[PDB]
């Protein structure tokens, strides 16, 4: 073994059409004695997608040229720039030929790229917008009646987003909603490009407390959102492979117990799924691509809010 990798393969996901990606991996000349000559090339029907940056090494400084020394036990760091510019699934070679020295012969190595261009992008409408979340107040809530409030989630990207509504009485504490006090419709359901789809909170509040059965409630909602293209490549990855998810995840992890696998609403029967290639880390991938949108549910009750009347305190300097 002349030169090795700490990557067989370079998989990016999915980046937004006009926007770009670097990823880099490691090459070692594991000979203690004699230098190798490198070529580096990108090949492939991708190739315009996928850019050679500047390569440095363990032993030289960042050069442009495709022709790179690595000496004995050195490490040279390649950096590869994906930049989709259409909505397609994409694949491309890294060609690294070591040239010959007649005493040895020309070996080509080949590292395949991967990734696909545009995303989904996920927002909220008709919720407050805070710094790092959303929040909406249902107001006039009474005991034991039905109270709905709908909102919408938009997906203002190129590409069908999944999206998974799971919501907690107590978020630290990992306590989940009782669905018959709180539940929200549909809580998994596939949102297409350009499109807003409307979600309604159905809120039961408790007659059946004892004291605080007016008393304005906090409960917080996890929207776990991603490509609908990743949640099928992680689909694949699970039949020919039947268990990495706890590999993966923190073993305390909310996401444990959240299924993505199962028929979500309006899930569509084409993907371009099949014009990617299954990797080792297409499970990683998923998790790694997935957004969290944190909606803080604040449930007001007409006679502790509304029917009481907000008065100045007794106050002193």
């Amino acid at each position: 073994p002349s030169i090795l990798s700490n990557k067989q393969f370079l998989a990016w996901g999915g980046v937004p059409l006009g926007r770009t990606q670097l990823q880099k991996l490691a090459l070692r000349n594991n000979s203690a004695s004699t230098t190798q000559h490198l070529r580096l090339l990108i090949r492939g029907q991708d190739q315009d997608c996928f850019q050679l940056q500047n390569t440095f090494g363990s032993e030289q400084r960042l050069t442009s040229n495709c022709e790179i020394r690595i000496h004995p036990k050195e490490d040279i760091f390649i950096s590869v720039l994906f930049a989709p510019t259409r909505l397609s699934c994409m694949l491309a070679r890294l060609e690294i030929k070591q040239l010959g020295n007649r005493s040895q012969p020309g070996i080509k190595f080949t590292i395949p790229l991967s990734g696909y261009g545009g995303t989904s992008n996920l927002i909220l409408e008709g919720v407050k917008k805070l710094s790092d979340s959303y929040m909406v107040t249902v107001n006039g809530l009474v005991p034991g009646k039905e109270s709905k409030i709908v909102f919408s989630v938009r997906n203002t990207g190129s590409r069908a987003a999944f999206v998974k509504a799971v919501g907690f009485k107590d978020s630290q504490k990992k306590v989940l909603l009782d669905p018959k006090v709180l539940r929200i419709f549909p809580d998994k359901f596939v949102l297409k490009e350009r499109t807003q789809e409307n979600v309604t909170l159905i809120y039961n509040p408790s007659d059946r407390g004892i004291n605080n059965k007016t008393a304005t409630e906090l409960s917080t909602v996890y929207l776990f959102g991603g490509d609908e293209i990743s949640r099928q490549q992680y689909r694949r990855a699970l039949l020919h492979k039947p268990e990495m998810i706890k590999q993966i995840l923190p073993e305390h992890s909310v996401l444990q117990n959240i299924n993505f696998v199962e028929a979500f609403q309006d899930e569509l029967l084409v993907t371009e799924v099949y014009d990617l290639p299954q990797r080792p880390n297409d499970v990683q991938l998923f998790y790694g691509s997935m957004c969290k949108i944190i909606l803080s549910v604040i449930g007001e009750f007409r006679d502790c809010i509304s029917s009481r009347e907000f008065l100045q305190p007794s106050s002193k300097a």
